[PDB]
């Protein structure tokens, strides 16, 4: 974007070519400077600006393309005053802190706000930790000092979020003074000092002084955000069985389809061919008749569910992922047969994306040209070639060796299958993979094909009794490393090619004092040496050897790396034995696999899978409506909300039940995206709902109530003082009292207490088919007054006219037109009137201003003109008239008195009958979104209100309680609880106590071997301990058990232990060769050995602890060169935390890419870290992912 | 003078301008003043 004060530069130079003065010799003034929109710098291109200055008037005008950009008024000041410059009186004394911001730290800050300043733009040298003074850089430019003075300005700000400037009201320069303020450091470059005075609304630095800055929220909106891929890290058995069971649709088919086997109906395809067959002749069938039929010589058996069923399954995924890892290589050769048919290739390659390195050259190959010569377009897509292998025939050269080889002959049909294995081994390389996708005979899915498909023997060959394809796979030679098996007969084989038969090299890697990284350097040097070794952890169940081996195998000689592991979470399982003459470890080692984990009676390795991407629901008594996309009202939807840690016994909260909420103008402003959640007054969190103004309910005692909230008035409980409730009469259905509370406490406000209304005279309220000009006209009425109302349609002029009989015919004018300028005077005779209650636009505004006679009372209930600034004649203010602007939302920010007054004129309202509830339009609170639509149409009479809840005859409830309601799974905290954030005063840890304080925690212990040492740090825990959050520092080392138990003894006097967050990393990179076990033993200090502390002393003494976590690295399960260690403590931490989870206690383990604000992927921001921390805590697995792809 | 006395105004604040230049003249008030709530007022003695 082009600064704003580039703007002011070419403004300025202009002025100086026209007055014939260079720019070093102007000292300029710059007043009410206006920016309409931002420009944006195209990246190739140029856009061409077009200054404009009136000498007489003293005003330039900056426009792009004919539309006006910036306009203001300029002039050379003609006797400057050094005085003007001098540092304003500090709005802090005596600060007393030695700390301050440096210049990566301000930009830190910047960067987590949302500014992303470069190296031009970055002027700040250093600045003070309240942001009221510093130094900045003068590098001869303009533009960037001004700019950095404006980002002084922001920096000490306490609202988050992207603000820009959009008003200025005075800015002096003077080149002379500049001058002789700028003074030189130890080093060539020179300085000048700024001071920020927020009292005074002056930023002074060097010879320029901005005076009146205003900033108004920008949507920070921004196209094609990250979408970070999110895996779940889990154990995969080698062999499973029943794979499908629990999924319904195939069940179903099942029953439909062997029903139809017994004896000689859907929409499924393979169904239907059933039907087909069995329709023809019950008896005796002809074999040519049902194997072609219409609608069935498409090749869609695959797309059966049942011949597609294992595919769509993760067992696919499993088998894929286990053919990728064992791969001396980082590229993959897959070669499809039969792809025709087997149609395979639209889906590896789409599994296989996650993957950032991995780079494979996938070929589909099939019998005939013919075959295959549709869906070109498919392959073109990918990355994928032609082939022309015939499974009978051998392989030929082109294919060459290949690593994986992928077959589903389920569906297309194989020649032989001995001669047929026989050309595919002799095809796959040393060392290779055989995929294969077949479907045992003598299941009864395999006796339907078998009693179908007989017409061609080559498909019929396929389909094998399972006995008969084990033992057809040692013909050939090929090995078994998995099976994946449907519970009606479909399998998925994985062969592996098997190797030299070598002697392996065996290491114990158990030791707790890390000193067999000696005895491995030494093996693995001997590069010569091509023998492998077995790294084999049987001693303890929390070994990190699995991220070892992972991050081993990208460094040299890593291909001759494997890994044995035995993690029982049970004790009761036994545990086997691996010795040399023991029949497991045998048999694995014919396996050949990198990764071999022992678990719960079964072999198998840690596999990832993408998570569901339906977000989690759970059944609640408190949940707000949100709309989780900015501006998409399509997003709307029930989150569940804080007040889940919130009594109703306290009396300042006496949290009442919501039956019937109500919406307003500034609710569907703020969902579509016009209005601003910044824009609201109050201190709102930064991820929060505010939406919904007043309800209707019954308060905890089941007294009827309407109440008026600041925000949140739509949801399913309300934390509300007394000071805004009202009883509902007996006379009233809570449908209709929730219609009541805002429009006529704003009318009340306006005219009774403002406007002093008295009665016979005369009054002109805006939009009279609206609340609010409804409860002005009936509260006109009560006293007398003549009313003139202007209504945009007819129906509404009906409507008006039957509600209020007393308005008359000439009552009435047109409010889409400034023509009841003309009615109102006429009928007026030119004298005007006494009181105007006004909610339209700048033109209409105007025409308003000239309707009012001799003292006069103009009300302005509306925000457009107040926040664009319009001007206003003050020649109107000549015959005496008062303009007040009406903001009733003061009253919950302050002046409690005050607000008491309105309440007792509403409550006399309602005992004297003057207030009367509007018509109303029940929306179901699961059709929200469909209110929300309904009244941005624009064509509602009166108030859409939301039945939330609904009402019952009796007249007090003794239980109010909500009904549960299912909504989005949003995490907050209890007050009372306190947290620990071991680790705390690092990059992501500062982030993680920001996000916790706004999810309501209030009792944080942040660990840290030096403690406060940077100002940003002490910046940030100042800011938190001044919101009433009461932070500490303890420097408690948890490495020691002691240490732990001290740790949690210091958080429990706080209060209850609520969660620890491990976040405490000392890293000491470098490849194996360079490694030392004393790099080893402080690597896994802080991760490992704290993280089992941390859960031993939280199972003695932490009752009540719901949140464990513990921040794992990618480096760990993905691989990394030259973080094997890294990598180790990261997977110990991985096991305890699964350990914890299977005997009940909470636990995670979350592993992130790369952290950017604070291996081929990219950093990833955090406020997206943070949003899938919320969405990984509120889901059921143990170890969970994410990261960014390049 | 009168532009800079408007800026010394404080939430729910009231203006009373006596002066009769600004108001003859016709100058620009700039409305964003009355976000925060504030009552402007043209007071002249001589319609009594
Ligand atoms: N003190 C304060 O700061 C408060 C401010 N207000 C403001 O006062 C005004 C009155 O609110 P209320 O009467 O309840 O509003 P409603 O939406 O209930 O009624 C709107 C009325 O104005 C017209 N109107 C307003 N917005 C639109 C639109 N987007 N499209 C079409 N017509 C529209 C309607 O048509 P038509 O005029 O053509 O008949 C109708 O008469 C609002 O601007 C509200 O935000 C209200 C309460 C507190
Ligand atoms: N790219 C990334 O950012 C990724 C990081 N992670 C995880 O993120 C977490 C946070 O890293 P981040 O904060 O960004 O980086 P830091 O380097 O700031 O993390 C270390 C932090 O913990 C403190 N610390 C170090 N040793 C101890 C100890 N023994 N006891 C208590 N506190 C200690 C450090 O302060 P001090 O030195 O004074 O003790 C520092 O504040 C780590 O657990 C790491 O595993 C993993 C995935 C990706």
């Amino acid at each position: 974007l082009f600064p704003a004060t580039g703007y002011l530069s070419i403004v300025w130079k202009t002025l100086a070519r026209a007055l014939g003065l260079g720019v070093e010799q102007l000292p300029v003034v710059f007043e009410d400077v206006v920016l309409h929109q931002a420009t944006i710098l195209p990246k190739t291109g140029t856009v061409s600006l077009e200054v404009r200055l009136l000498e007489a008037s003293r005003a330039f005008e900056v426009s792009e393309n004919g539309n006006l950009v910036v306009s203001g008024k300029v002039y050379q000041w003609d006797d400057p005053d050094p005085r003007l410059f001098d540092h304003p009186e500090s709005p802090t004394p005596n600060p007393t802190e030695p700390l301050f911001l440096a210049q990566a730290e301000v930009y830190k800050e910047l960067r987590l706000r949302g500014y992303d300043y470069g190296p031009h733009f970055q002027g700040i040298l250093e600045a003070s930790l309240e942001g009221d003074s510093g130094r900045l850089l003068w590098k001869d430019n303009w533009v960037s000092f001004m700019d950095t003075m404006l980002q002084m300005s922001i920096l000490g700000s306490a609202k988050h979020g992207l603000y820009l400037p959009t008003r200025v009201t005075a800015i002096h320069i003077d080149p002379a003074t500049h001058r002789q303020k700028l003074y030189t450091l130890q080093d060539k470059a020179q300085v000048a000092d700024v001071v920020v005075s927020r009292w005074l609304r002056v930023t002074v630095a060097g010879g320029v002084h901005i005076s009146g800055l205003h900033t108004e929220s920008a949507p920070r909106r921004q196209q094609e955000q990250q979408v970070p891929i999110l895996e779940k890290f889990c154990f995969t058995p080698h062999t499973e069985e029943g794979c499908l069971s629990e999924r319904a649709a195939l069940q179903e088919e099942l029953q439909l389809c062997k029903g139809l086997v017994q004896a000689l109906p859907s929409q499924q395809e393979l169904p239907r061919l059933l039907s087909a067959a069995c329709r023809l002749q019950l008896n005796g069938n002809l074999q040519l008749e049902l194997a072609q039929v219409l609608a069935q010589e498409r090749p869609k058996l695959p797309e059966d569910p049942l011949l597609s069923g294992l595919l769509d399954s993760p067992a696919l995924k499993a088998c894929l992922d286990t053919a990728v890892e064992n791969m001396p290589s980082l590229k993959m050769k897959v070669v499809e047969v039969l792809a025709g048919h087997g149609h395979l290739y639209s889906r590896i390659p789409g599994l296989l994306s996650p993957h950032p390195l991995l780079q494979l050259s996938y070929t589909a190959t099939d019998r005939h040209p013919q075959a295959l010569e549709a869906a070109q377009a498919e392959l073109q897509q990918h990355d994928v070639a032609q082939g022309q292998w015939d499974p009978a025939d051998p392989a030929p050269s082109a294919l060459g060796s290949a690593d994986l080889l992928v077959c589903n002959c389920a569906v297309a049909a194989l020649g032989d299958p001995a001669s047929a294995l026989s050309n595919m081994v002799a095809a796959l390389r040393e060392g290779g993979f055989l995929l294969l996708h077949t479907l045992l005979r003598g299941h009864p899915l395999g006796d339907i094909v078998a009693f179908l498909t007989s017409t061609e023997p080559q498909y019929g060959q396929g389909i094998l009794s399972q006995d008969a394809w084990e033992s057809l796979f040692s013909r050939v030679s090929l090995r078994l490393v998995g099976l994946k098996k449907s519970f009606y007969g479909s399998t998925l084989f994985l062969c592996r090619r098997p190797t030299p038969q070598d002697s392996p090299i065996f290491l114990p890697v158990d030791d707790t004092s890390f000193r067999w990284v000696e005895s491995l350097k030494g093996i693995l040097a001997d590069e010569d040496s091509s023998r492998p070794v077995w790294l084999k952890a049987i001693n303890c169940a929390t070994s990190g050897v699995v991220g070892l081996v992972n991050c081993l195998r990208r460094e040299p000689g890593g291909n001759r790396l494997r890994c044995v592991l035995l993690s029982n979470l049970s004790s009761t399982s036994h545990v086997p034995e691996v010795d040399p003459g023991s029949a497991e470890l045998q048999k694995v080692l014919q396996g050949d696999l990198v990764m071999n984990v022992y678990r719960d009676g079964a072999w198998g390795a840690f596999r990832h899978f993408l998570l569901e991407e339906d977000k989690p629901e759970e059944p609640t008594a408190h949940a707000f409506v949100s709309t989780l996309t900015r501006g998409d009202l399509s997003s709307i939807r029930w989150v569940c909300s804080s007040l889940r840690h919130a009594q109703p016994t306290c009396p300042g909260a006496q949290l009442c039940t919501v039956y019937y909420a109500s919406l307003n103008f500034r609710d569907i402003m703020l969902a579509t995206g016009k209005l601003s959640p910044d824009a609201i007054p109050g201190k709102w969190t930064s991820q929060d709902s505010l939406l919904g103004m007043e309800f209707s309910g019954r308060d905890a005692s089941g007294k009827r109530v309407m109440g008026l909230v600041p925000a949140k008035g739509l949801a399913t409980s309300v934390l509300l003082s007394p000071d805004f409730l009202w009883d509902v009469p007996s006379n009233w259905t809570l449908e209709e009292a929730a219609s009541v509370p805002v429009v006529y406490s704003t009318a009340y406000y306006a005219l009774v207490v403002r406007g002093r209304v008295r009665p016979g005279e005369t009054l002109l309220i805006h939009s009279g088919s609206g609340g609010v000009g409804q409860a002005a006209i009936a509260i006109a009425l009560s006293l007398g007054c003549r009313v003139f109302t202007t209504v945009g349609s007819a129906e509404k002029r009906a409507y008006l006219q039957a509600r209020f009989p007393q308005l008359d015919s000439t009552s009435f004018a047109n409010s889409r037109d400034t023509s009841f300028e003309q009615h109102v005077l006429w009928h007026t005779g030119g004298k005007g009137v006494d009181l105007v209650l006004n909610s339209l636009a700048e033109e209409k505004l105007q025409a308003s201003v000239r309707c009012l006679a001799t003292h006069g009372r103009f009300l302005e209930i509306g925000k457009f003109d107040l926040s664009q600034n319009h001007p206003l004649g003050m020649a109107i203010f000549l015959k005496n008239v008062t303009f007040h602007g009406v903001l009733l939302d003061a009253f919950f920010n302050e002046s409690s008195a005050d607000w008491r007054e309105v309440w007792a004129l509403v409550q006399a309202g309602i005992r004297d009958g003057v207030v009367r509830p509007l018509k109303c339009t029940v929306f179901h609170g699961a059709q929200v979104e469909d209110a929300f639509r309904y009244m941005a149409q624009g064509k509602h009479i009166g108030k859409v209100v939301v039945q939330v809840l609904a009402e019952e005859p009796e007249a007090v409830l003794k239980g109010a309680k909500p009904k549960l309601m299912s909504a989005i799974s949003k995490t907050f905290c209890p007050a009372h609880k306190s947290y620990i954030i071991a680790g705390g005063l690092g990059g992501f840890g500062l982030e993680l106590a920001q996000w916790l304080i706004q999810r309501g925690v209030q009792k944080l212990v942040l660990t840290s071997r030096s403690g406060i040492r940077t100002g940003y740090q002490a910046k940030q825990v100042r800011r938190w301990r001044r919101q009433g959050v009461q932070v500490q520092v303890s420097t408690s080392n948890i490495s020691s058990l002691e240490g732990a138990r001290g740790l949690i003894a210091e958080a429990a006097q706080l209060g209850p232990v609520g969660g620890v967050f491990n976040l405490a990393v000392v890293l000491r990179d470098g490849l194996l060769e360079n490694q030392t076990p004393e790099f080893f033993q402080d690597v896994c200090k802080p991760k490992y050995s704290g993280t089992l502390n941390l859960d031993r002393v939280t199972r003695e003494a932490c009752p009540e602890l719901d949140y464990f976590v513990v921040f794992s690295s990618v480096s760990c399960g993905r691989g990394n060169a030259g973080q094997s260690n890294y990598g180790f403590a990261n997977s110990a931490m991985e096991r305890i935390c699964e350990k914890r989870r299977h005997e009940g206690l909470p636990g995670l383990a979350v592993q992130w890419g790369a952290i950017g604000d604070v291996s081929g992927t990219l950093p990833q921001r955090m406020a997206s870290c943070l949003e899938v921390l919320d969405l990984f805590l509120n889901q059921p697995h143990m170890v969970l992912s994410s990261f960014v792809l390049a």
